[PDB]
């Protein structure tokens, strides 16, 4: 049988016994002083395990993050962003999961939290737990030698060097700016700061010690890395930019690098550095992912949190397949501000919970969803409204992974 | 010393010259019946040549065929679709190009046809003559063997396996209903259908002879090759879906091909394969790039023509450096449609005219553009209703190529 | 309703559906001559179908080959080679191949052969149908520029270079000899030769035209192809060898071929060739898989048909959880020769009908399907006599693929 | 020169000359605590060498280790562990191994093992000096992802994720009862446990610190590595049970490894895993090579030591090219045991002492040495008779390499 313990507290010796299983069931886990920033965002009653049958180790384990996140419109919500969730590989599909997911959601929800909020390490796994693919992260590999910017394009400068780990402070509330204004933006509190600018040895997945280019309202964190041949790489670990103007600068030093061949960097689908260039095939994406994933907890609070782009007024059918966070709303628009209010009245729209997680920083359109029969209306011309209230204002982007 | 002279009508050793030029400038050419199936659709006064030295050969050429196309809302547009663009490549940069298209666009907008299209070899030559990146194609591939669709998904049933060859007026069908319904849609006359069902060994990358399934409102053609190890791939030349119905249908059958490793297809970003799955990421993107490039020709016509996702009263100021077929316009959208006058009042935003045209199939968001300083305007909240109103309620793609 | 129908003979229009479903089914199909040359070998009532609902193709088939397949000892049994088994990616996974199959085999029964037997795409597909894998296939690929004879192996000379199609009745007799002597051989019809030295382009796989080396008692067939770049690699697409003498003779002519680096084939585990080198390790495994599969349709004709390699007195409970072909036999083996009763005594070894089959040739040992739990017996030396009774005194490998 | 002399004792001074001329020939070496924990199995006069010009360094070099190796039927005999062997790349081809060769084994004999035992770095060594191929290790490589196992298949559970430093003597009892019952069972030392377990970087080969699975009667070390593509990929360093149920619970927990595309492992031929599986095709084998290689120093006491499957009555003629070991021997079996007497009778069988070595352990037929004239008689049913005694009950596997 499965009966998951929620630990008030984390103990030393229960971080040892997560990180030992999450090592297995991932296959690696990053430094310990990663571990201890991570662990340091934890709050009271967010860890859910599932002790061995002599309440030794743990065989499944969850946990949740106290987190900020901005939604369309600016405003920050508080979420609670769930990791090191694993199940031992000699315990899977066996239910423990789902055991240790009903608790830790029973947590948030007692807690008081409008949103749940996740990165996932495959595609498959928590659709069925009502969380949608908020947020799309590109690979996206630019050709530095023939790439050319457009004539048009701002050449700002205000570019330099920089030491990242001299700069922390400023770094860090060019981030905030940028974090107040984009949608998926996450208060990053200064255990991750110091964190990434330890730049330890183990933390390097585009290769070599970190550069900076900094800008009044920009930075970009890149590695360079060699291949067997002698070819060097950029690698963009991070680019923040509030401006245009810092974006375009930036891009401009980054394609600069002489002995670069390529520059890559993971961004959303709406990046506007192809725009940038006079061939916007030298910014060529190579893969798209999910990135950001949301399950809504209180959908009145959520759907009145962020802001609109169109007017409307309907009565949305939410299925929770999960949890009873769904029903009937009704949801009224107006001045890109939202009323939704429980109701008795008949549904105009039936949408999946995940599925108004996915599209709640504005990501994707509603005719995909409604193809898989995940969306309905007997009125498509409802829908269409639906769908062109949800866009967003700004391309979301989640601001750090976790 | 570069003077283009126009064909009045296209005479079999006229096309010898343009053959072999474009055989030379592309470094291989389609075969015979292709070549004539485009030739067929070239109207009077639609070919415009530059001789060699002593008028043995061409060493530049261009010519447009007469087209069909849906724009948003679902009117259908004639347009001049350019093909066969070619300069010699020991005549190269030397404006021989430019002249061509100065004399070519004189007797397209002679023609009266509101909008020039073309798929482009290269990435960086087109916007500088006013053509805008319209639609995208993306190259997916399918782990079949791990995929699985999502509980929700439609099942229909209705696929058959089809002699392709045998049913060229029943598929012609399909696509034309799938046509009248999709912006990007183009007519596609007889002359291309046999060509394309003569399956032709030369035409034939990628593969070996074509399978069909063919659903009442859909149909999915493809081709399988093997790997130098043994295994299979198959890979859509086609898939033109009337219905969601039929598209998932198509790709339940698809995605059953028991001894293929990956199923693969060159699709539009909003395609619905990845909201039928229960793990999206197994509709994998490997790649990004334009397909559909448009110029506007006559911005009243082109405006006024499509159907808007939200209302707008502007002043548009459309800038054109190559021709003159910018200016100020009164944009007036009420109800999702467009009254469009010539005006001689201040403008509220300034726009390139590539991007009006890139815009104009609903592929775009603002951002990009607007960072690039390529579209302009004091009123940040204005750009924003701009772009919403050029949305698509029905996702853009190219109905083939050419 | 899967209402399978068995083809009393197969029409021309018959077989034009069966070649349909199987090109689809499969991703391609083998030559119109190589599939008359299949057909020929089916007999009455050997074809088992099912239509769609518009009774105008089929979506399921499934059919056998009226074969000759040498065991060890040298007895030579009828056997019914299932062949061309297919069904319809729209209708995969519904019961189909199960109704099929079982049709199927209630024919093959009342013709009364005692095996059925296959070579499958896939390896999970026919176990559940008692199938065993009663031959093993691997790849090795021979370094022919290092590769060097062990200073005892026979040089017999004797080998000629042939233009094969010109020695027809020659090679087959080299054929018959070996079959003679190996289980797993099988008869090789007069259409299948003519097919094989016809050499059809579409059936080469890249290599060039057949060359062939001769011997009085071996021939060895094979291609070259030469991929990236210009460096030749042989592929030995069959070797026959009656002799230890003409398997070396063949095998130093081949290794003889200047220009070629690398020489490949596939054969059985227990090949001479290495044991012929001084360093075994040049010949290298690249692979290795199942190739012939049996199934014992009757367990007495089948076990006393054959001879085994040590004496033995059990009783034997053979499970088959699809027909009715297994139960409790009497097994008593003496002078290597088996007598094989119906019994209603108790077992003193269990054992799957699968498993069964795949020991059937002497491929395997018992103590991979004993670990398994597919094979079971309470005294655990009993069940290494049981082995050491099954293994062979020639090496099996499968005649030829079918 | 060429004059070998004996090491009575290795100093520190000689072990450095070792360590040097090791590195050079090998072109990398071990780490220091690696060398000295195999430095402390070497007993008295036990290493050969040959000195430079001014005996400041060795030109020449090769030791035993003292070992004791289980044989079929479970006798542990004392064995004679062959390593370091190096002669300057500037003095190869010159006769220094053979010189070496001859005193090292005068002094193995002279000490009294009955076998002597190496692994080798190439193939085509040590035939020449009477060892023969005793064990095979395939690489076998499992999609993890596809595989799935039997219905029948035990799953026993009892599997915990442990840091191995921290179950030393736990680990060593289990491989010291899996070695008590394995043909090529070899005693592991403390010092060599010590090492393993001190899991140093260099000894990594790219993946990380290792994972373990323990059981109570079996565990398995693994490790986990990253691809450019960030996939991850396990490598089974060693998996040891003394259980079939041991066995398949391992491998259920390695393939329950979620984020792990595939799982690696250097195993036995006769290995139970892919028996395990519902398609065997899922445990691809990629490689086989010769793994541990023996030389029987002295017959009678080899071949009565261990057991055998058949019963036999035979005079063996060993040919033995290096030293005199071999001769004319009366071989009797009976009841698995033989008396192996030397005798001038004529011999029904003529079998080159490499070829006895080789069969020594199970891992052969008869058939390919006798193919190469390197197993010889009249009476070919005879050899079938030697090759059926010889095998062995368990399959054989070398503890680990040396
Ligand atoms: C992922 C995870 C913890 C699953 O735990 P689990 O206990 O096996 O899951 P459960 O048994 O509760 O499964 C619940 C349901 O989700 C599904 N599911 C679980 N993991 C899945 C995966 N990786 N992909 C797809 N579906 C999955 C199950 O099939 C089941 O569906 P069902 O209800 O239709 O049967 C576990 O496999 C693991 O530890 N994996 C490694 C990845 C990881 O560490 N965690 C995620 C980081 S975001
Ligand atoms: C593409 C094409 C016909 C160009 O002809 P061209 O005569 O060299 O072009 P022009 O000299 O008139 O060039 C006009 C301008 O476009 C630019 N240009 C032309 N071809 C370009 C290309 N492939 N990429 C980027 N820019 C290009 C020139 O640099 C020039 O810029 P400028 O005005 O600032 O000087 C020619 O290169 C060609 O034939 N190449 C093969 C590709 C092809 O077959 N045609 C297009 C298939 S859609
Ligand atoms: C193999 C094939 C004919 C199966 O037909 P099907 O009608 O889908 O099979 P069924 O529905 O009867 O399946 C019966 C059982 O076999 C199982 N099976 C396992 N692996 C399988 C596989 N690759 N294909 C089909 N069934 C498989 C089914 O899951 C089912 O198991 P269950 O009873 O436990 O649920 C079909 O997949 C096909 O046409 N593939 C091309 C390859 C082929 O034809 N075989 C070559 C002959 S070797
Ligand atoms: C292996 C080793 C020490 C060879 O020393 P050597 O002094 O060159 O050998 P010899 O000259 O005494 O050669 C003896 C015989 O074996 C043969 N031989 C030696 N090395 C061989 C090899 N790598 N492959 C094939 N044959 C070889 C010789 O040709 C010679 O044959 P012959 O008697 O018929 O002429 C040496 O090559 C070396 O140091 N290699 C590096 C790694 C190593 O030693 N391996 C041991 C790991 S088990």
């Amino acid at each position: 049988m499965i009966t998951p313990r929620t630990l008030h507290t984390i103990t030393d010796d229960d971080w040892t016994r997560i990180a030992l299983l999450a090592r297995f069931a991932f296959g690696d886990i990053e430094p310990e002083q990663t571990q201890a920033a991570w662990r340091s965002m934890v709050p009271e009653d967010a860890t859910v395990v599932v002790p061995d049958e002599t309440d030794d180790a743990f065989v499944g384990q969850s946990l949740y993050l106290d987190m900020q996140l901005t939604v369309p419109g600016g405003e920050v919500l508080p979420v609670a962003g769930i990791s090191f969730v694993a199940v031992a590989p000699t315990h899977r599909r066996r239910g423990v999961l789902r055991a240790m997911y009903t608790e830790l959601h029973d947590r948030i929800a007692r807690a008081g939290y409008p949103l749940a909020v996740l990165t996932a390490s495959e595609g498959g796994i928590y659709g069925r737990f009502g969380y949608g693919v908020a947020t799309i992260e590109q690979h996206v590999s630019v050709d530095r030698r023939l790439a050319q910017f457009h004539p048009a394009a701002p050449d700002p400068g205000g570019v330099r060097m920089l030491v990242p780990a001299d700069h922390r402070d400023g770094l860090a509330d060019i981030y905030d700016r940028w974090r107040r204004r984009t949608p998926g933006g996450l208060v990053r509190p200064d255990a991750l700061w110091d964190d990434l600018l330890a730049d330890r040895p183990e933390s390097r997945r585009g290769g070599g010690e970190l550069f900076a280019f900094g800008h009044q309202d920009g930075y970009a964190l890149y590695r360079v890395d060699r291949g067997p041949d002698g070819r060097r790489s950029a690698h963009v670990v991070e680019l923040t930019a509030v401006t245009a103007d810092a974006h375009a600068a930036l891009w401009r030093a980054l394609l600069g690098l002489d002995l670069i061949d390529r520059v890559s960097i993971g961004t959303h689908p709406h990046d506007p550095l192809p725009y940038l260039l006079t061939d916007p095939r030298q910014a060529q994406v190579t893969a798209s992912a999910d990135d950001l994933w949301i399950r809504i907890m209180n959908v009145p609070a959520a759907l009145e949190a962020r802001r609109y782009q169109a007017d409307l007024d309907v009565v949305l059918d939410v299925a929770d397949g999960f949890r009873s966070d769904g029903g009937r709303f009704a949801l009224q628009i107006s001045g890109g501000r939202a009323r939704c209010t429980t109701t008795d009245a008949p549904a105009d729209i039936e949408i999946d919970l995940d599925v108004l997680g996915g599209l709640y920083l504005g990501a994707h359109r509603v005719d995909g969803f409604a193809a898989a029969n995940r969306l309905r209306s007997k009125d498509s011309e409802l829908l269409q409204q639906f769908g062109a209230a949800f866009a967003g204002d700004m391309p979301a982007e989640l601001g750090y992974g976790f």
